[PDB]
């Protein structure tokens, strides 16, 4: 029930809006989506989350946000902040054809003035996925998967989809892509490993990260303590024009 | 097409069916599905594997099993082989509702004698991975889970899944439970591992087994070369009279 021309004078108040995206299910999507929301708010930014994955949302989990509960002001759906860090979020999760409820998301949720609108979308490369980016119109989108997923034919479809919304693909990140024993720093590369920065290469990204499979990121990613996650995986995510 | 008392002739010439499922995907459901078919095979036991795991069919790529033809003789559809250990393999993966899929691969394909037949099923406890326990009625059945998610909720919908068709839960498997640094041989264990045991202590189960996050595993299943893996997480699998 929202305009073309409303959403308009909400997204003014957000510097930045970045998709994130990926080739299929449990390459930690949601994980790197919410660490970048963390990398941010901890560098004094204000951010918000919309959690596009109806799916199977692992957005509110990470942050311990169980307690749903919207509440409606003048400015419309506040969203439910994160206790450590102030993160605005907004997922249907909150609520105990969607083409509209991005359009909601967008248009009837107070964000306010934030520096960064991240958006974990749906799964994989599919129409479900492209639909968010209609109505979202990313100026970035930032790609994760784990090492033995990361082909160029993912890649391609992933700079492709971001053609038809025109928004910029700001980086890869593989995620699980190395174990660190915590007894002796000894690295195990997982088959496939370092894919992501040759593609990079290949295709002129500019941003690579490889994120190993971390037992703490586990812990408090379950507990919903991921506010608390002190290694940053994005130290050199490049800055970005966010007024 | 085929008759009820029709499989009953097949199924007469088949030691023991097992059928492998779990709480959802990417938990390694069809990769132990292959190992248990793997530690068999090399015990000098004949093996038919049914993938009946429509949505994202695993199996015939854990074989190298690309090459998917069938071809029918007077026994009917004839299973591909695996070239190393000569396993039996029936996939929808082999043709470029299901409820009588499940009717006819267990039907119309040329089983012969075999000792055992693992099913590996859908991912899930749904109403989908139930329809093929209604046909496949199996002897045994084995949960797959990785540690975060391995409630006494998803293990008793699976014993209760069981129930309906009368079988056994003959195992638990904790899969990518912990990680052996290759340096030093540091185990460090992923965050809810240990509750396969306590589970099946709780639950009256016989057989625990917990395989770690193994780069080689991965990289050979990746390569379709499984048959080669030399670990056998079931070193200690019990007998299962199997006339
Ligand atoms: N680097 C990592 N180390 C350990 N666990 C991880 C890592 N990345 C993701 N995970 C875990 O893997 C699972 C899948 O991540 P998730 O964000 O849900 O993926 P997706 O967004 O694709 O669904 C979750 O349990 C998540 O916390
Ligand atoms: N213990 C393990 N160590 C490393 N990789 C594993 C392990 N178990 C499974 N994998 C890999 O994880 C992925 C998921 O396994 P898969 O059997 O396809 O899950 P499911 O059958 O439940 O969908 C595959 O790439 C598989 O080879
Ligand atoms: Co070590």
């Amino acid at each position: 029930r929202v305009t073309d021309e409303d959403i308009k004078e909400r997204l003014d108040k957000i510097g930045f809006r970045i998709a994130v995206m990926s080739g299929k299910g449990g390459v930690g999507k949601s994980t790197v989506t919410a660490l970048l929301a963390v990398h941010y708010a901890k560098q004094g930014k204000k951010v918000g989350i919309l959690d596009a994955d109806f799916l199977g949302p692992s957005i509110p989990h990470l942050f311990g946000l169980e307690k749903g509960k919207v509440a409606v002001s003048d400015e419309g759906l506040e969203p439910v902040l994160t206790q450590r860090l102030g993160i605005k979020v907004m997922s249907i999760q909150f609520l105990l054809l969607i083409a509209g409820m991005i359009r909601e998301f967008l248009g009837r949720v107070a964000w306010g003035e934030l520096d960064y609108l991240l958006i974990d979308l749906p799964p994989g490369t599919g129409d479900a996925p492209l639909t968010v980016m209609q109505d979202a119109k990313p100026n970035g989108a930032v790609i994760v998967s784990t090492p033995q997923e990361l082909t160029a034919a993912v890649v391609e479809k992933a700079i492709t989809m971001a053609e038809q919304t025109k928004t910029a693909v700001l980086g890869i990140v593989e995620n699980m892509a190395y174990f660190e024993c915590p007894n002796c720093g000894e690295r195990t590369y997982l088959f496939g490993e370092g894919k992501a920065s040759e593609l990079a290469r290949k295709y002129k990204i500019e941003f690579i990260t490889e994120i190993p499979i971390d037992s703490d990121l586990l812990k408090l990613s379950d507990l919903g303590r991921v506010e608390e996650y002190e290694p940053d995986w994005f130290e050199f995510f490049p800055y970005l024009e966010h007024h």
